[PDB]
């Protein structure tokens, strides 16, 4: 099998995770303890340099960065029958790069913030919420998702009429978003709405989401 | 030719520019004025609906995020004297991932606040320039800066033994930070450094720092 390093209550490490679970690929999750700062330990630094989570092993291949082990993962368990990165077709290639760096630089970054500050710092290291930070991030993100609405009354996907990497990319922190207060703001964007629902009813989403509990 | 929308002073837009000129194909840069919201326009929106600079047409193709148009750049104008993304070794391959990851998600957040504040600031929209977020930002990478020299060396570059553009995407940013007052720390890393002068000297490099005046 090929290991994978962190919690899987983890979302950088769900990402990684799920694209083994499209693939049906045979895998093992290594679990590592942020209490006893595993992931600065020796061990761990030898897999990540900046010690943290996710790391990766495919033998004697060690890697880090969930996009990057991502790719790795679906070009090369890639049957023609899941292409989740359209690598033959140049152009398919592009639309699914460009939605994969909307969720890193633009979605993430606003949608991000009123997880951490709704859910894990009460949940997790029990600090307060800043009604500040997460007031600010809706706004931030209603008017990122009328972008969503838009393309996703065109296409099915981000991408085009196909599962993509850049669907499966926006999975896990939306997962989260779907348990704070604020998880009905989906319904005002029906197409969204429609999309999620799509994607929370895959096999391999549906396994992966037992996974986050 | 292709069309690359943004002023060419941009780095996001440096990093396309470059792309470009390493793989010797034909373009013009069709700028954008910021003080007029020009990125914010209709016709703007109709190339990147997050209205932010760069976009990129081909013909009829249209695509913004400067890493998305720089892969599909690479994959395009691929000769065999210059495949930058190593898509033929899956392994090669993912070591241009995960450094190209490293750029975006803890190198370029511990640099890039530095350049904003210490130039963006003054020299553009001026504002002063924060103390608090310059010295802890420089801490932040003088400890990252420690895994870069490890890792140049035992490699000449990020990815291996060869240019990538794991290290063509550290170039725009890092080519500002040599602007400020901190450049001459890189002096105390001297295979970063030895890395660096290794980028500046070749011909591709060397026209695009014309473009950044
Ligand atoms: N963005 C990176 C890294 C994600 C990340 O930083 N993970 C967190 C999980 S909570 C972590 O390890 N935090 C602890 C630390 O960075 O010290 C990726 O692509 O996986
Ligand atoms: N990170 C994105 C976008 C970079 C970006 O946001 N560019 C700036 C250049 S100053 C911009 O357009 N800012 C104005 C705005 O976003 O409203 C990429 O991969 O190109």
């Amino acid at each position: 099998p090929v290991k994978v390093f962190g919690p899987a209550m983890s979302t950088n490490v769900a990402r990684v995770t799920l694209c083994l679970e499209e693939v049906g690929a045979e895998y093992e999750v290594v679990n590592i303890d942020f209490n006893t700062m595993e992931h600065k330990s020796p061990e761990h630094l030898a897999r990540n340099p900046f010690g943290q989570i996710p790391a990766f092993q495919d033998g004697d291949l060690l890697l880090w960065e969930s996009r990057a082990i991502s790719k790795y993962v679906l070009r090369k368990y890639k049957t023609d029958e899941v292409d989740l990165l359209r690598e033959s077709n140049l152009e398919e290639a592009a639309m699914v790069d460009v939605w994969t760096e909307v969720d890193a630089h633009t979605y993430n970054p606003a949608l991000s913030p009123i997880v951490y500050q709704c859910l894990t710092n009460p949940m997790m290291r029990g600090l307060p919420t800043d009604e500040k930070v997460v007031a600010e991030s809706l706004e931030k993100l209603k008017k990122v998702l009328e972008v969503y609405e838009a393309r996703l009354s065109k296409h099915s996907y981000l991408a085009g009429d196909f599962v993509s990497f850049a669907d499966l990319n926006h999975f896990p922190y939306t997962f989260y978003f779907m348990a704070t207060p604020h998880a009905a703001l989906f319904d005002s964007y029906p197409h969204v709405k429609a999309w999620w629902d799509r994607l929370m009813a895959r096999p391999a989403v549906k396994k992966i989401a037992a996974t986050m509990v």
